[PDB]
């Protein structure tokens, strides 16, 4: 278990940008669909504001037996962290 402040709970766009470095490792159902069906999505959509739309639009599009997958990828790929990432702090 780590330290600090309680999980921010709160989904937002705030995140989402966070989430999109991490690519598929998207610790979210839509920023992590696009992260891997739209790879070049990035370059489609440079400026953030436009390209975070176009996540939700195609995120919509999907049916949710497509989202199943990415939708309990993300919920795990939050624990990953947690576990990888080995660190021993004093």
């Amino acid at each position: 278990g780590s330290s600090g402040s309680s999980g921010n709970a709160q989904r937002s766009t705030l995140k989402w940008e966070k989430e999109e470095a991490l690519g598929e490792m998207a610790t979210v159902a839509p920023v992590l669909y696009t992260n891997i069906n739209f790879p070049n999505l990035k370059e489609e959509f440079p400026d953030w504001t436009t390209r975070v739309k176009q996540i939700a639009k195609l995120w919509r599009k999907a049916s949710s037996q497509e989202r199943a997958p990415y939708v309990q990828k993300a919920r795990d790929n939050r624990a990953a962290l947690r576990i990888n990432k080995v660190q021993m702090s004093n």
